[PDB]
């Protein structure tokens, strides 16, 4: 019981918070816009959508 | 005496693998409605956008 964790578990941790695929620096829209296809914007954008929803039944 | 990375390499990785506050489960739409705040199917089921733009410039 000398080693282990600490300083490893700093280390693949540390590559967790700097992730992979997920966050790469900044803006909040490049997520949004590569796993929407834009069919809402475009069911819309030719459909013109109107009508109430709201959120939670 | 050998250690570190491989067993506790693995293991942070390993909560690298299983996320936090990205991949939930399953879902695919989660992502895009908590970032994007329906602006744009609001600013479209209201002002009814219609124009051409494409990508790449």
């Amino acid at each position: 019981t000398r080693a282990h964790l600490t300083e490893v578990e700093s280390r693949l941790e540390r590559l967790e918070q700097l992730f992979l695929l997920i966050f790469p620096r900044e803006d909040l829209d490049m997520i949004l816009k590569m796993d929407s296809l834009r069919d809402i914007e475009a069911l819309l954008t030719g459909l013109f959508v109107q009508d109430n929803v709201n959120k939670d039944a």
